[PDB]
């Protein structure tokens, strides 16, 4: 399934990200916005032999178990087919994790190059919150 915008802002703080670990909510709509455009579905292949997973885009090599990826870690010990569900439960979970792990939301590349540093409140106005 596709999220709007705001309907996910709403799942997004229901599940408590809302500055979670210091990153205010616009942060997370704004990654999930660049990373898979709202789609619960998407996933994209790496030349490492890696798949990123769901709507924030998830690595296997490092997060979650797909069982076909080298050197594989599951630090968030899920399978990666469980970030592919309509409920973004497993994957808020995991996120909670890989932004704990000192690099902050850098860990996601497009919020690196398009979310940082910009007016990302902007992603939740208009919204019912």
């Amino acid at each position: 399934k596709v999220f709007g915008r705001c309907e996910l802002a709403a799942a997004m703080k229901r599940h408590g990200l809302d500055n979670y670990r210091g990153y205010s909510l616009g942060n997370w709509v704004c990654a999930a916005k660049f990373e898979s455009n709202f789609n619960t579905q998407a996933t994209n292949r790496n030349t490492d032999g890696s798949t990123d997973y769901g709507i924030l885009q998830i690595n296997s090599r490092w997060w979650c178990n797909d069982g076909r990826t080298p050197g594989s870690r599951n630090l968030c010990n899920i399978p990666c087919s469980a970030l592919l569900s309509s409920d973004i439960t497993a994957s808020v979970n995991c996120a909670k994790k890989i932004v704990s792990d000192g690099n902050g939301m850098n860990a996601w590349v497009a919020w690196r190059n398009r979310c940082k540093g910009t007016d990302v409140q902007a992603w939740i106005r208009g919204c019912r919150l």
